[PDB]
């Protein structure tokens, strides 16, 4: 059976934005669309990289644990954890507040990148766990009709 | 009398010469709307028709059809659920072709090359009777729009889940 779906729209930085969050045992997937332009972004993460970033970011989660933690962050339904949705450069400069550093390329890709910051109030503290999500480009009409269409199909049984 | 119901949907896929299309046709109140979407390609085509356009057409065709009945026809068609009525799905150039044949320079435009049309094949007795819907051309659906669609019936299935 499909993983644990969970999707909810809202603005980042003057943009609407999808956020689509699948959950599954060991496997967590990420995917953020531009309500208006139709650009897409996607990751995919395991428990080591989850684990692995946690702690590189300075306060160690479980796999399972992040996930729940995201899931919340995605409905609103808990005040200890937020969103952010920021570009590389924004990221560099948000490292750079929290470490009080003053501050100093870019490749196509990595400019078109983006990261949904998982934002995780402890005490009176802020943890800004960054997902990095590849560009993916637009999605194909084709391929959005026939979900369309599985989806209407799906209505249409359930109601008889 | 026979009639399909004002909202009322029907969309199911279909082969038509080798390839895959959905079939779209919806009543609106007095309005008979007949959308088709390629596939594998995503073109899509569609028309419109009211009371009196389909009375005339059915008429010119050989075979007056009351409006209601016309369109009760159609969504057996789409259903499949009538032996008296089938689907075929052609172009101009195949309409005017199967015209001759039955019984010289054809007009040209942007339009008329890229038009459908969706033909109700109706059986009485054995007697074959072909009523032409032209379907002008679209071309390919919005990313942006069909995205939002998706969403939207993703939630919609949700509140589903609840009964």
């Amino acid at each position: 059976e499909v993983g644990t779906v969970v999707q909810e729209e809202m603005k980042f930085r003057g943009s609407e934005f999808a956020v689509k969050v699948e959950m599954a045992e060991r496997l967590l997937i990420v995917e953020i669309s531009d309500v208006v332009t139709a650009d897409q972004w996607r990751g995919e993460f395991g428990p080591a990289y989850i684990e692995d970033l946690t702690r590189k970011t300075g306060n160690f989660k479980q796999f399972p644990v992040f996930c729940s933690m995201l899931e919340s962050a995605v409905h609103k339904s808990s005040d200890s954890v937020t969103l952010d949705l920021l570009t590389y450069s924004d990221l560099e400069l948000l490292r750079n507040r929290k470490a009080g550093v003053v501050g100093r390329p870019q490749s196509p890709a990595l400019s078109a990148k983006r990261y949904l910051i998982l934002i995780y109030t402890v005490e009176e503290a802020r943890i800004h766990y960054p997902l990095p999500l590849p560009y993916l480009g637009k999605p194909d009409p084709a391929e959005l009709q026939k979900e369309i269409r599985a989806l209407r199909s799906e209505l249409k049984t359930l109601g008889l």
